DNA sequence: TTCCGCTTGA
């Protein structure tokens, strides 16, 4: 009748369309992208290498013409479906239905050159409906979009490969820089520069355990413990009332209370009671979690399981090619009725109808109206057992189903119902002596778990906090009702430094900032490691002497290309682009050259990046680029690290025989954390 | 020397 060929990007669909399809359909896959730009000068054709822009593979001086050549990977891919063109008579572009996706399409056309029709279609439901609905209604290639995804192309080709030279004239070669890369090397280090910036403050004040089987024996828990928060109209410094440099903040407004000074209120105090003040209850509804995306995935994993960023889309990657989880790359936290169908079922018979959401729950977000695949959850419309999934994945790698699990519990606590509980504020007041003392305590109560029953979230390793389902039980006092003082212990603390950044944590930082997207989540932690910037320490990313000269270069004369609000603003300069208004040539030719256009400290707004980069190779030394600003000594000189061939040094200049300069130099391994390198440091390794 | 995003086997 008609052989049709209907080509998608992973073969895990192949076989799955091809069932819902049937005969006279030919499912092949492209395996992603078959095209892209040569990434080096070797992969340029010998007619293009003498050409003043093979370097680049954009033709910048030509209305920014790329070069697009088959990837050597993708070669033989692309053999197999010119062959299979010929003997067809139509042909399907069933790619994604995204940017990225509706450009691989277009490389498909520019690419098979078929004769045959063309037909754009785009699947997301795999039923017999869904195929049904697409193909018979199908549609005609966005050229807006394949505009938009060059014009991004094109941006994070000129960005990279412009900017890495001006790193390799001015602090070591083979350095990378690109939109992305950079910036999260930019995040890691600022939160260095918070920790070498940091300087603590010791506080005190008075751990009280209390009893009210006096006044009430009919009391639950009898016994409770309380703290210390103002001493005669005057509030107990704490934590946030000290900035980063171990100053006060709110001024004269809190007391801080010393060891000589909170052990005197403690001393007269006991044998006295206390009395309640106030112990006002509130209560409080948590909805459950969403269900799991692309980040949130990664994060949990990384929390509860330990797991690496590659280390849990390798693991979802085997989930999905055998037909556990659903796709694994996705922004996205929705739910079909026949996922929400059926986690509301395994929900009811693994904790009754008791726990079970009385309300369809639905999570949705945003992107483009109706342009955003689903969650990660258990495929099929029926979920299968993470007991039979302990089964069938044996081994030493049972790595396969404890990731399971966490989609099969998580999906299941979306559609159960919320966690009702209470919470309590007492202010108990006293007098020590001739001064009027303020106690303080709190606990949170949970009547009903809920969904807390099934999945609860994992708190981060080093940031720290409450879990969700952590109990904090306190009798139910009357204003007015005594207590006695059973305990009273005056202990100290400090403040810490801000804390480090873990797989975790970052992504959590990048999804949130808008950069990145699902699929390139992990090569970010992978591409900041293997270019030198960033190292693990255990599990807080830590930066190197490399990634401080790097982000200080890039911040000082390229600071809006590691701007934060870079990629959003260009997120939103590429959506126009996509919809009309604006052109691909003159986006590029503003970015590029410059123009009015952007935000006001834009890059078309300085002149371009060609511009940018032209009074960098010549009005920067790059002895003072490679100077990471450290401190001062005792005697005033500074102290800084430079970056050479042998490794990062340290380096200040001293006096010698003749006086000044005589350049004192130690060496650095990364054993040593900034954050670690102190001037008493500094000076150790100065000496020997 | 170098980019970001898409997706699996070399
Ligand atoms: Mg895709
Ligand atoms: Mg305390
Ligand atoms: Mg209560
Ligand atoms: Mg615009």
């Amino acid at each position: 009748s008609g052989r049709r060929l209907v080509i998608v990007e992973s073969p895990t669909k192949a076989r799955k369309l091809a069932s819902y399809l049937g005969s006279g359909y030919i499912v092949e896959s492209s395996r992603g992208h078959i095209r892209d730009l040569p990434r080096a000068a070797s992969d340029v054709p010998a007619k293009y290498k003498s050409q003043p822009w093979a370097r680049l593979g954009v033709n910048v001086d030509a209305d920014f013409e790329p070069l697009y050549i088959i990837s050597p990977e993708k070669r033989s891919t692309v053999s197999e479906l010119r062959g299979l063109l010929k003997d067809v008579d139509e042909l399907y572009l069933a790619t994604d239905g995204d940017r990225e996706g509706e450009a691989i399409a277009w490389h498909l056309l520019e690419t098979l050159k078929p004769r045959i029709p063309v037909k754009r279609m785009v699947f997301h439901e795999i039923t017999e409906p869904a195929i049904r609905a697409a193909a018979e209604h199908p549609r005609d290639l966005d050229i807006d979009l394949v505009d938009a995804q060059e014009t991004r192309r094109i941006l994070d080709r000129l960005y990279g490969y412009e900017v890495s030279p001006v790193l390799w004239k001015k602090v070591a070669p083979k350095l990378s820089a690109g939109r992305v890369q950079s910036v999260a090397t930019r995040i890691i280090v600022a939160r260095e520069r918070d920790r070498m910036a940091f300087r603590s403050a010791a506080y005190w004040d008075i751990l009280a355990k209390l009893d009210a089987s006096v006044s009430d024996p009919d009391a639950a828990p009898p016994t409770f413990s309380a703290r210390l928060t103002a001493v005669a109209g005057r509030r107990v410094a704490t934590g946030r009332d000290f900035d980063s440099l171990g100053t006060l903040r709110k001024g004269d407004e809190v007391i801080v209370l010393d060891e000589g000074s909170a052990t005197a209120l403690a001393a007269g105090l006991d044998g006295t009671q206390l009395t309640v003040a106030s112990a006002e209850e509130k209560p409080y509804a948590r909805r459950p979690y969403p269900p799991f995306m692309t980040s949130t995935l990664q994060q949990e994993a990384s929390r509860k399981l330990r797991f690496s960023a590659e280390r849990t889309m390798s693991i979802a990657q085997r989930l999905y090619e055998n037909g556990y989880i659903t796709y694994m790359r996705t922004d996205s936290t929705t739910l079909s009725e026949s996922a929400i169908n059926a986690a509301r079922t395994q929900a009811r018979q693994l904790y009754g109808d008791e726990y079970v959401a009385p309300a369809p729950r639905q999570y949705t977000r945003k992107v483009k109206n109706a342009q955003e695949h689903e969650a990660i959850r258990p495929a099929g419309e029926t979920f299968a057992t993470p007991d039979a999934v302990r089964r069938e994945l044996d081994g030493p790698n049972i790595d396969d189903f404890r990731l399971y699990e966490l989609i099969w519990q998580r999906t299941v606590a979306s559609q159960m119902a919320d966690a009702r509980g209470m919470t309590l504020s007492l202010r108990i007041t006293g007098m020590s002596g001739h001064q009027e003392v303020v106690f303080s305590a709190t606990g949170r109560t949970l009547t009903f778990p809920g969904f807390l029953k099934a999945y609860v979230e994992t708190v981060d390793e080093l940031v720290g906090g409450e879990a969700d389902d952590a109990e904090r039980r306190l009798p139910h006092l009357t204003p007015g009702q005594r207590l006695d003082i059973v305990e009273l212990t005056p202990d100290g603390h400090a403040t810490n430094p801000p804390a480090r950044y873990t797989e975790a944590s970052l992504v959590k930082a990048l999804e949130e900032l808008g950069i990145g997207r699902p699929s390139t989540y992990s090569s970010i932690i992978k591409t900041i490691q293997d270019r030198g910037y960033v190292h693990k320490k255990g599990s807080a990313l830590v930066p190197s002497w490399v990634a401080f000269a790097v982000t200080g270069l890039l911040e000082q004369h390229f600071g809006r290309l590691v701007d934060y609000d870079f990629t959003a603003a260009m997120e939103d300069e590429l959506d126009e682009i996509a919809a009309g208004n604006e052109r691909r040539t003159n986006w590029l030719n503003n970015f590029y050259f410059g123009g009015d256009h952007g935000v006001p400290d834009s890059v078309a707004r300085s002149g371009g990046l060609k511009k940018l980069v032209g009074i960098n190779l010549e009005g920067i030394d790059a002895r003072e680029v490679n100077s990471i600003k450290l401190f001062d000594d005792t005697h005033g000189r500074p102290i800084y690290v430079r970056v050479g061939k042998n490794g990062p040094y340290l380096e200040r200049l001293v006096a010698g025989d003749t006086g000044e300069p005589t350049p004192q130099r130690a060496n650095l391994s990364d054993s040593i954390t900034p954050d670690e390198l102190t001037l008493q440091v500094a000076e150790e390794l100065f000496a020997t």
